[PDB]
């Protein structure tokens, strides 16, 4: 994986702990340039602080709320012409009001189940109409998932059906774009500390069973997603497509 | 099997070809109590003339359009006050519109995705919530979905995204009322010609494909679906939940 | 499910905690004529025994070591020239040693490896080629399965590689046999305390976790399994095959 | 992704159109050490002239049959001592009957079903085992399957059973093998001509199928297995282990 000459739209950095800073140093270690999006100022400030640790000789910092279908237009339409065209996108953005992340799954307000379904899944459709426009030659699209997807998961709740909505997601926009030779992969990442995690109930509950009972017996972090994202974004991957890769010590294998 | 002393409330027939009209020829052929809902008054008049050919010997009619809380939330309640207690609810309701179910899926709008996700998924939690109030004692659920949700069919598009929303949906939905004694499941039809199945293209292509590659080498009706249905109605499937059953002939078994 | 004029072969009955007793109580309790086949001499007398509860007119048993094609093949010729045509075959068979199932499962040995796939996979295969003879007009044909056939579960080991390979080979019995109207499924059981759970290590740990874990919140028992047979093998699942039901309150569908 | 000062074992390359053989290029390319082995004669000439287009500056080559418990004990102990501990191994030997390729599932005989089993399936059992001594420190391990293990598929028949065996093991071989730190994970390749392939049943038209349905439109080929395999041999991929990833242009994820 030598990405130098590579560009790539990295989305959903927060603060030092988000699995995107991750995907980010790994992809900065290989030469490849980076385009950042952010939702707030209270992310931009801090990127700009966070960037200071890569090798990125300038910053290219976009912000887009996903939520707009303007912003996520708009945006991807400066970074074409700021940077030419991209080689893809790493997503890695989702959200659920917190009430909506602990005890019954029955109760979920009709709003807040929207809500996660659109950051958390059509956002990535919306994305990747618009960066399509910016890979002609083809490129590569990689979306950050959780086991909680595929299984229900105590407390994970509607984040779990948004997940699987973007896992489908993820199968109907590979079957699309790849006609165009876009790949679109998940990573469905194992549990790890971050900012958003600390709105998901009895999490510290899921990082002790991973411990106990996952085939290598330890957690994993951020910088081991970024290296799967780096095959999933790189010509290591030329055949795959449609794929969810699980970073997670075995433990989606084991019952 | 015999379900005399059952009441099961039968949501989406819309006509004789409806996925939910076999469901009841089958419940109510083996004596079940039957309620029904519908949307359209078309469909309420439909079903007046249907009834004539079921042994219900009373018509028990409830308009609820599934984006309503209110009209979900009423007209659960008034089907309590009206049958009392019920043993199970048979939800076979689902909508994309025209636009979002054939070309590229990567064109999907926002409001076509939300739309899809909110009658075609979210519709299950909020009915399984109000129909947990009229099965103090237990009871079961099931819901129809399409093998376009595991995996990335041609022109199902948003449905896709949407049924892989549904089947997550009674993963979390089976977790939460398990203690509770409620069963809930998915049964995966197969393609049937349905007014429904007129929006989706090439559906003359699938049904030759199940023809020609299926194992059974035929397609399914709608009988077919209800008599799994009177099995996950009742306690025939008393340790079955959070299950998805493929009543396709053998299609999903083969590649 | 009413199966009078219906004949099913049942084989793998050792005793009264047997799965296939279970079975054998639903299909008796629903009309159906039984014939029943055994391997040791142990188990004939169990089910001279076990009969006396039946409402079984006459006992017809045969030794049918799986094992040995001509005890098979004889074994079903005599089936035919006794009873006639028969409705279905439930298979309930499953064997490895206890020295390879206790102790890590990189040192399984080759000679203990193939005996697990021999009894307890390839057996369905013989089986259904021998009971298809006796189904001109078609039938049903169940197997009895485990999660850890679908995902590395502690302690099972060389069992899990054979139910893998019992699962697969349901599919493809059930593409191969699916035009001459024979059905090929599966029940994967939740964990039953019979002679066999003996023989996986840890087995009261898996009994106690599904009780804490699994949707239902309990453990399942052998009626539960012959509810779902009597489904499987009925007229009522006729367009379901290459299909694995889970009875196992749930479990399944959760990590 | 650079393998210098690793020394990887690749079992099973025949000639210029085996997988192993795009593995090898591949793996050779980012300075790996290699070590072949091989059964038939045949193939260790094929061996020694392919040699000369890698930069391995020597041959190291071992006649291993996996059918025999003393060769692959033998082999690997030679290989400990010819080059010292290892970093992983790439599996990559089936075998199975032609008759047992095409045709009607339920006749294959017991001899053809154990035969496939053994080398098919058992062979990485054992491999690991010996492989699992020449790596104190860790280590990773790939075998090659095919979509026909998790689905039924024309013609594939008894490998069919072989490779949904093969995929357990590899989940079972992950589990115990994962507290020494060796991963274990599959790679299911797409169709590729090769000496193999010519006993599939129908191959050319499973070939036609990639290109007219599956999301790349195109087959795949062994450099892109390859480069799988660099990334699951290499610690990009540290933290995934027991998984099957799919290089097959998406085929996988549609239906
Ligand atoms: N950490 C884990 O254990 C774990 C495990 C598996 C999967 N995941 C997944 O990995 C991804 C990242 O989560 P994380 O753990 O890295 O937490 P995180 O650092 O909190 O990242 C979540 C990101 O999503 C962004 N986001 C939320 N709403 C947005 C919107 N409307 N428009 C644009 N951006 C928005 C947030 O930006 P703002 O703060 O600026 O709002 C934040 O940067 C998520 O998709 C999550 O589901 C996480
Ligand atoms: N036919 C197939 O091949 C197939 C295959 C697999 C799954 N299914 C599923 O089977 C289920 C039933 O569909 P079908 O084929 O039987 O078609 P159908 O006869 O057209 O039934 C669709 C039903 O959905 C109801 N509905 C739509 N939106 C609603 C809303 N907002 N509120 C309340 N009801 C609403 C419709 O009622 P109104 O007409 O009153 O609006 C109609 O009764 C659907 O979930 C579908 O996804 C169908
Ligand atoms: N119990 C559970 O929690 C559980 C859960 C999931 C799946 N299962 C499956 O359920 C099935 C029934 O097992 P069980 O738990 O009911 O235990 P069981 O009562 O001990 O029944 C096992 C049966 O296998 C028969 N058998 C073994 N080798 C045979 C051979 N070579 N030829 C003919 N018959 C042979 C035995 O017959 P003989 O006694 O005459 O030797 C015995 O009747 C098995 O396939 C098992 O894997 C069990
Ligand atoms: N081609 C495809 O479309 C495709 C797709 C998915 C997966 N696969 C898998 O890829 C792997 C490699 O096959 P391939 O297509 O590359 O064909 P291949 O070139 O013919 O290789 C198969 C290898 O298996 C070896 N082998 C067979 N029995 C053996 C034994 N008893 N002991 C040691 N080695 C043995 C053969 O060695 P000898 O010639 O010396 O006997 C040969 O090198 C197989 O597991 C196959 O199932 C192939
Ligand atoms: C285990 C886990 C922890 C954190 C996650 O990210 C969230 C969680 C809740 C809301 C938004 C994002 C996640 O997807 C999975
Ligand atoms: C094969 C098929 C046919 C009809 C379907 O029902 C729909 C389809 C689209 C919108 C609303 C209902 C379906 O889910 C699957
Ligand atoms: C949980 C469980 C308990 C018992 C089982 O049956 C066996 C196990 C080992 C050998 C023979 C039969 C089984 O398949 C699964
Ligand atoms: C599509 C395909 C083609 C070739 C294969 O390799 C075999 C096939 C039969 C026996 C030995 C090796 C395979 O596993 C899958
Ligand atoms: N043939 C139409 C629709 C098929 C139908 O549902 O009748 C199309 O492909 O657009
Ligand atoms: N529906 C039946 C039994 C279904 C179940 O097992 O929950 C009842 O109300 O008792
Ligand atoms: N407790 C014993 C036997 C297991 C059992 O069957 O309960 C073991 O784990 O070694
Ligand atoms: N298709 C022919 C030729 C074999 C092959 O394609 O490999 C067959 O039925 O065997
Ligand atoms: N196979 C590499 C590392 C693989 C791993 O991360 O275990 C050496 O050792």
């Amino acid at each position: 994986v030598n990405l130098e000459n590579k560009t790539y739209v990295i989305m959903g950095i927060a603060n030092k702990r988000s699995i995107a800073f991750g995907v980010a140093k790994v992809l900065d270690q290989l030469g490849a340039k980076l385009v950042f999006t952010y939702r707030k100022e209270r992310s931009r400030k801090e990127l700009e602080k966070l960037l200071e640790q890569l090798n990125q000789p300038e910053a290219h910092l976009y912000q887009i709320d996903v939520q707009s279908d303007e912003e996520v237009i708009n945006g991807f339409e400066q970074i074409g012409k700021d940077v030419g065209n991209i080689d893809g996108v790493y997503h890695s953005i989702a959200f659920a009001n917190m009430e909506d992340l602990r005890g019954r799954f029955s109760e979920t307000s009709r709003e807040g189940f929207l809500l996660a379904q659109d950051i958390s899944s059509y956002s990535l459709t919306i994305v990747a109409h618009e960066a399509k426009k910016l890979m002609p030659e083809g490129g590569s699209i990689v979306a950050t998932t959780y086991l909680g997807g595929e299984f229900a998961v105590q407390n994970y709740n509607v984040m779990g059906v948004a997940k699987a909505s973007l896992e489908a997601n993820v199968k109907y926009l590979a079957l699309d774009l790849g006609p165009d030779n876009i790949r679109v992969n998940a990573i469905s990442a194992g549990p790890i500390r971050t900012l958003s995690a600390k709105g998901v109930g009895g999490f510290n509950t899921i990082l002790k069973e991973i411990e106990e009972r996952a085939p290598l017996k330890r957690n994993v972090d951020q910088v081991e997603v970024g290296k799967t994202a780096a095959y999933l974004l790189s010509d290591l991957s030329s055949g795959v497509t449609g794929e969810n890769i699980h970073v997670d010590s075995g433990f989606h294998a084991i019952k």
